[PDB]
RNA sequence: UGGAUUGAAACGCCAUGCUCAGGCUGGCGAGUGCGCCACUCAUCA
């Protein structure tokens, strides 16, 4: 998905993403292993876990949609 | 005897607490003070 940034770290780049081979399970493409509204056959994020709570925040500010929501949540406010 | 988001997966290689430096230089335990006074080994085969 899109990139989380602005944490005190090394590159300020995204999390929950696969860029290597040894993170391949039940072979999926590159980011279908963690499918959250990217491939819309099943979403982990609401369709005690953090990115679901993030998405719960990114719809508290508004009075792939799940990825958009929680990665703009990690992008604080 | 298919299938545990599994199965495979070193924090690992190396490194002086070293070089050297007086605890020294001096300072009376001294100045005085009766052990003193007095006492039958006695009485007897």
């Amino acid at each position: 998905w899109e990139n989380t940034s602005y944490i005190l770290g090394v590159d300020a780049k995204g999390k929950q993403e696969r860029t290597d081979k040894c993170h391949a399970a039940f072979i999926a493409h590159i980011k279908a292993y963690c499918d959250t509204a990217d491939q819309d056959l099943a979403a982990v994020l609401q369709f005690h876990e953090r990115p679901a709570a993030r998405q719960a925040w990114a719809n508290c500010l508004n009075r792939q949609e799940a990825a958009f929501s929680y990665v703009t949540a990690l992008n604080y406010l």
